[PDB]
C-alpha cells in the first residue's frame, strides 16, 4: 500500500515530500483546501476532493474552508444566500465520500485577532513579493496574505490546492513560524482545449456523451488533451475499449500508461477513445448523481 | 467671518466652495488623527489651533488617537499607549480644545469596519495609491476612518484623499496645514509646548536663521503662526531702537531688508513664545 504513495499519486507537486513523511508519522495531523461555494461542481473540484479523501484515508483530519466572505465581496449573493450553495456543495462532497469538517470563512475572517494578523503580515510583505502570486486593484495584493493567515489560523499541517496558487504557498513558508506541507493538484484542460467546457459530476448520461463528443482531442496528441486527462485522473484500470472485430478489436489496457502509449502511436483513434471514456465516466459518476 | 477664520494659515483647503457649503449646515463635524506622542511640539499645537478654529466655527471636534497604528509599529503595547494618549488629551484641553476623543483600536478592528476595508480595496487601484503591502493599505484605512466617523471635514498635513471624494457617498472637505521646519532648518530638533522658559531661549538661539532670509526660517515661521500682533520687539537704542510691528507682513519686510537682525528677532520670538505657551505648561 503505502500512505505516502497514495497521497502522492496524481499530484503535480508536493512541497517537501520529506516533511510529509514526518507529518504522516504524527499521532494527530490535519489538512485543508479552500473553495468558493459553487452552484455546479465539476471534475476539477472532484479531482481535488478525491485528493482530500486520500489524505482522509491516511489518517488526516480534513477541513474544507468555504470562502463565503470572498464570494460576498466578489459580489455574489448575500451571506445567507451563499450558505445555501455551500451546504449543497457539502452534500456533493459527502456523496463523493469525503468525511470532513466545514468552516465558512465568515466565521473567522473578520475577527479582531485575525484582522490584526492581516495587518502584521502586511507590514512584512513587499508589494512585489505579494503581487508575484487590466488595472490592478488593492484587493489583489491583500488576498494572498489573507490566505497565509488562513493557514495560520486553521492550524493545518497540509494545505491543498491547484498548481495555480503554488506561489501563494511560498509566502506561507516565508511568513509563518510553522512550515506547512503544500500539495498541488494538476489543472484540468477545458473541454475545448483552453465556462461551458466543464463536465458536472451531476450531469446526465446524455449531457456527458454530448459534452465529450464535441470535445478537443487530436489523434496522437496527449498534452493539453482533455479526454486523455479524464482517463488518467478518473477511470479505473484495467478497462476494455469495445471495438469492431474489423477495426482492430477489443483493447484491454491495464494502466493509463499503456493507454497513453497506444494513443501516441495512433493505435487508438480519437472516436474509439471518446466513447470508452464517456460511458466509463458515466459509471464512475453514477453513484454520486443518485444521492444528488 | 468663519470661512476666513478657518482658512487662516492653512496650506490649502480642498474646495473652499465645499467648505463654504459645509459651514451652512446647522450641525457639522471635523477630525484629525494623531499617533500618541510623548512630547507635543509646535507642530501638533499648530494643528490643534486649527481644530480650535473649526471648534469656534461650530464644528463638533473628534480627535482620533492612532493607537492601533502605534501598536503595529512596535511602539509598545496598547494599554501603555493609552497612557501616552490620555496625556496628549490633557495637553490638548490645556490648549483650549473641546472635542470627543476616540482610540482607533476601539473600532478599526470591528467587523463592519474591516469588511468595509475589503470593499474599498476592490475598487482602489494598486497605483492610484502607491515597498510593503501595508503602505498601500493605510490610505484605504484613512478613507474608511473618514467614512466611519462620518465627518464633513478631515484635517491633516500635506500628505491623495480626494480619492475618498470618489468612492464615498458623502463628500468630505480636506484641510492641509503647513509643515514646520526644524530649528536647524531641515524637516531632537523641536520646541515642546511644556518646555521651560530657559530651554526655549536656548533652542531659539542655536536655530537656523540667516539675516534677510525668510524662506524656511523656523524663527519667522514661529512668528507667522503663533505670535500675536501688534508685536513689540525691543532693541538697543543703538540698533534702531524699540519698534512696534502691527502685522506679520511688516516683519517680513523688516527682516528681508536686514533692517531686522536675527538676534533681535529671536529675543522677541522667544520671549513672546514663552508667554504664550505658559498658560498651557501652567496646567500640565
Amino acid at each position: 500500500m503505502d500512505e505516502f504513495e497514495m497521497i502522492k499519486r496524481n499530484t503535480s507537486e508536493i512541497i517537501s515530500e520529506e516533511e510529509l513523511r514526518e507529518v504522516l508519522k504524527k499521532d494527530e495531523k490535519s489538512a485543508y483546501i479552500g473553495f468558493e461555494p459553487s452552484g455546479k461542481i465539476h471534475l476539477g473540484h472532484y479531482l481535488q476532493i478525491k485528493k482530500m479523501i486520500d489524505l482522509q484515508n491516511a489518517g488526516f483530519d480534513i477541513i474544507i474552508l468555504l470562502a463565503d466572505l470572498h464570494a460576498y465581496l466578489n459580489q455574489k449573493g448575500e451571506l445567507d444566500e451563499i450558505r445555501k450553495i455551500g451546504d449543497y456543495n457539502k452534500k456533493v462532497f459527502e456523496a463523493m465520500g469525503l468525511k470532513a469538517k466545514y468552516v465558512y470563512g465568515s466565521e473567522f475572517q473578520l475577527d479582531k485577532d485575525y484582522t490584526l494578523n492581516v495587518y502584521r503580515l502586511a507590514l512584512k510583505t513587499t508589494l512585489k513579493r505579494a503581487r508575484r502570486s487590466e488595472n490592478p486593484k488593492v484587493a489583489e495584493v491583500i488576498y494572498p496574505i489573507m490566505q497565509v493567515n488562513d493557514i495560520h489560523y486553521l492550524g493545518v499541517d497540509v494545505a491543498v490546492g491547484g498548481m495555480e496558487q503554488r506561489k501563494i504557498h511560498m509566502l506561507a513558508r516565508e511568513l509563518l513560524p510553522k512550515k506547512v506541507v503544500c500539495i498541488h493538484n494538476p489543472v484540468l484542460t477545458g473541454l475545448d482545449g483552453e465556462k461551458g467546457n466543464f463536465i458536472a459530476v451531476d450531469d446526465s448520461p446524455e449531457e456527458i456523451r454530448a459534452k465529450i463528443k464535441k470535445a478537443y482531442c487530436p489523434a496522437g496528441v496527449v498534452e493539453g488533451n482533455p479526454i486523455m486527462e479524464i482517463a488518467k485522473y478518473f477511470l479505473e484500470y484495467p478497462l476494455t475499449i469495445k471495438r469492431p472485430e474489423k477495426f482492430g478489436g477489443d483493447l484491454t489496457v491495464n494502466s493509463y500508461e499503456e493507454l497513453e502509449s497506444l494513443f501516441k502511436n495512433k493505435e487508438l483513434h480519437p472516436m474509439d477513445l471518446k466513447n470508452a471514456v464517456a460511458e466509463e465516466l458515466i459509471k464512475i459518476l453514477e453513484p454520486i448523481r443518485k444521492r444528488l
